[PDB]
């Protein structure tokens, strides 16, 4: 039978394109979502008609919290339902918005709570449930960031939870490699900016690109989540790939 | 007059040993503790009586949860009510225990207490630490790190996760605190001081491990690193991490 | 017509791996190798017949030398006079031995070896393969996913492929704006030396998280395919482990 | 008795910074120079006229060669051979300038930047610790903040420092059995010559987080100086960047 992954976040942009091209491999997929509903179900639904029973939602908000724990289970539950199994986990979803030490209006909790919640926490929990309910290609990609070591200004909780998730990365990947399942990343630079960013923002970012000077499309993230997942990443694990154009490697 | 430093689990061990060191250099410390209040009173009254009104003890637990932002800024005010400024903080407090995947605390404590003491608080500590300096000295902060987090213990994730997310906040606040004159850097230990319950045996392991010396770091090797971060010979120095491992991270498996 | 890579120490074990593989996906190669002709020639007969005059060889030392610029240059133009052009590059030809700090061969020649080998000569032949420009043009540097932990007085090796890394990221980043992109595949234990005890090499797979075993050659292949494909066109400067977990084991 | 320490490329800027620094802390100073004969004897004049008989000059090339091992052996026997002993070295000599891809041939660009950045140091390194075979003995190597984000055509350059880094982590494993630390200090933007354009210098400058300014080569050596210290007693294979948050800035 066909193999099941879940994608966070994968409703739109980079976490759709992941989703869509491991549908195309022949994988079922769960759409994880949290406000993005109707693209989240008409995407499902397009999936669906491409090859019926293939594609399910499931709603649940990462922010970290007292039952996150429980929205992570179920996420992965809602794979083992709909498909009898979970052999991809991709962790996409992310909070990203300026954080400032030195003064948007939500709380200081508030924040940590969506920024580490998201990008870290959910991952783990996430990462938890998924191993556990391992009783193969079996592994887990992170959707981490290239300029974790050369950080935007003001966004240290999202880059303390990119360099958690790095951390979730080897150690998972160390303790699950017995168990089968490899646990690797992918790391952006500038890939979909907001549709909202004035085109000329944009070229800001896009001429700092070494390569091509543009940003990356969703469909190029995805292909190296793919061969991560695929059986040409069979020895890897541990391993981040960043896809940047050589963004991280432009100084000052 | 005299700095003022915070130094968060300062009661025993590294956190001691950096409160001691600075408080030999000069400054006055908040000596910060959670459930050894023993300690923290035991030295902050050492202290005082080699030079009065010098160390005062604020007691804190730094899991996260709604309340720490504010248990956070309490610290910091701590110094400031007690010596009028605060010029160094050192993030030492940590919790560390095993997290495993799969094969009595619940996920939700296991998550609170290791991502809170070693990330959530030294972020929440450096935001107060900022918004009370002035907008004149050599003000800065150092991270107690961790030389193994790229080759991490089995089955220590959360624990990782918590170190990795601290190595982002050294780099984030280095750079964004930089232009107010506060400097932000890490200091990295391998094996130093051990566990109490583990075995002779086991922490013959771990040294023989260690090639400089075959021995673990005393906490006053780790507190001179720190030492030097906070002083004048750093001033240019920031967003670096030092590691004192006595190169443990250099040996393969 | 079909593309052509360069493929150094293409002889035996991992660059035959990677240049046959290269071969599978409808490269012509260029074997280049150093001082094993009979396998160079024996493998360049295999594919040829599989598909005529789509392998030859080249002979060339790539230790350290004045001449060694000519030589990569020589490298560089046997795959333009077999095939009439040059997309790719594999840099896997690679010198290790021990060279302890605290003392048959001199320590000029042990440097020129193994610095030669693992670092210039990569430079050299980057230098050539750009000055010499569709296409999908990239280079894959074969690094080493140890080089943090290093194996015990093997500090010109371990110089050599830290320089490599530097060279992956250099020439990455200069060559980006002639489409040209550069990235490494860093293995940990793939093939072990036939010279090697049994028991020595289960030692070394033991230390293996993910299947307590070596990396096959196929398997590090898969990743050079994967960087020169058309799937990693956004990807420059990167270098992917392919180590089963070995670099995250603590001692 | 007082320490001596070989400082390379010590006649000028951060190499005459850690040199006086380290005089000023007790210490004897080879003074390794290149063509700057006139500075070199004109330091080891002033320090020698400060405490006598404590500063020695020593000329040698460190570009690669037949004969640098040679030299890097002589250089550090002029220290044993004036102070009787040799108590830390600090790899400080570097060549630095751009080596395009695409007057000087590649085979003396590749000779001297990769030669004084990194075979060099790992010669002088292998003969300090062969010469050795209370005490604090340690290298102290002077590396790049900025290797990962390189300048614009500098491969070689940045080969070297990567080279660098790799001989302090393998030196460092190596020679701790011996008691001898091995660690670096990687600076970003110091100083800055006044004939290179106000207007570049004014870029680089402005690019740094801690106080929109370059690094005096005093703060360089206050770095070393901590690393050859008793404080720093358990620290090996650690470079410290010295950068002024330069290397967190994204482009
Ligand atoms: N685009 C880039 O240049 C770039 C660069 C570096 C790294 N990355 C990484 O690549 C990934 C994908 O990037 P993207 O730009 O496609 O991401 P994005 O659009 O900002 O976010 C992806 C998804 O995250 C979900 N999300 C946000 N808050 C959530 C919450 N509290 N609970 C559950 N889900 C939540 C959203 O779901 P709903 O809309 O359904 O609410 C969203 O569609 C992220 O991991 C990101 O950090 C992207
Ligand atoms: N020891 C080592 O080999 C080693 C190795 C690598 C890195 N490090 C790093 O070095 C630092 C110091 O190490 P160490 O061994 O001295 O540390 P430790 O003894 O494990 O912990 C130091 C203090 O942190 C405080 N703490 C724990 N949970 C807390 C909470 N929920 N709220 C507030 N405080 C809490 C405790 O204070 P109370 O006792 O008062 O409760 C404890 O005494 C840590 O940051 C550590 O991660 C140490
Ligand atoms: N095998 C591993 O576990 C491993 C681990 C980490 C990294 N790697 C890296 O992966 C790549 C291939 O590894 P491998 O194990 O296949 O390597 P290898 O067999 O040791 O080397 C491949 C070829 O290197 C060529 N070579 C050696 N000295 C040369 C010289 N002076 N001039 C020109 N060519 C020379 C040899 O060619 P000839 O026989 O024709 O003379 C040899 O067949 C290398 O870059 C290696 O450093 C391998
Ligand atoms: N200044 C900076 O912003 C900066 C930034 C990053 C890293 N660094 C690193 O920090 C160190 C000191 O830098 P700096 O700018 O003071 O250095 P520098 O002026 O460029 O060079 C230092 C000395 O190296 C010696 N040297 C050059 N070529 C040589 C050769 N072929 N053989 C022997 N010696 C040779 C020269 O000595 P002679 O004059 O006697 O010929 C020179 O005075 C270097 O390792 C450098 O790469 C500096
Ligand atoms: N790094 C990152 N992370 C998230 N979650 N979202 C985004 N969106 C980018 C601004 C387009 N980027
Ligand atoms: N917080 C922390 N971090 C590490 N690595 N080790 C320790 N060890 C102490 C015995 C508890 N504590
Ligand atoms: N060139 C190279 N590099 C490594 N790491 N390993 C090997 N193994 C070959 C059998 C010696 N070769
Ligand atoms: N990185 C480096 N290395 C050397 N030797 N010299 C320089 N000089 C810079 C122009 C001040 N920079």
């Amino acid at each position: 039978e066909a193999p099941a992954a879940v994608v966070t976040g994968a409703a739109k942009r980079i976490g759709r394109a992941i989703a869509v091209k491991l549908h195309q491999t022949g994988y079922r997929v769960v759409i994880h979502y949290h406000n993005s509903a109707e693209a989240a179900v008409s995407l499902a639904d397009e999936l669906n008609k491409e090859r019926s029973n293939t594609a399910v939602v499931c709603q649940a908000d990462l922010t970290n919290s007292n039952v996150l724990p429980a929205s992570c289970e179920e996420i992965i539950n809602s794979c083992f339902r709909a498909f009898g199994r979970c052999d991809v986990l991709v962790n996409n979803a992310s909070a990203f918005y300026p954080t400032p030490l030195v003064q948007n209006g939500k709380t200081v909790e508030t924040q940590v709570a969506e920024l580490i919640g998201t990008n870290a926490i959910a991952p783990f929990l996430l990462t938890m449930s998924f191993a556990q309910r391992q009783k193969s290609n079996l592994s887990i990609v992170n959707l981490c960031d290239a300029m974790v070591d050369q950080p935007c200004m003001a966004f240290s909780l999202y880059n303390m939870g990119k360099h958690a998730l790095v951390g979730l990365t080897q150690s998972a990947a160390l303790e699950l490699a017995p168990y089968g399942i490899r646990v690797n990343g992918v790391a952006p630079g500038v890939s979909l900016l907001p549709v909202a960013m004035g085109e000329e923002e944009k070229d800001k970012w896009r001429r700092k690109v070494p390569l091509g000077r543009r940003e990356a499309s969703a469909e190029q993230i995805a292909d190296a989540v793919i061969f991560l997942v695929s059986g040409s990443a069979q020895y890897i694990t541990g391993s981040i790939i960043k896809v940047d154009g050589g963004l991280s490697l432009v100084h000052a």
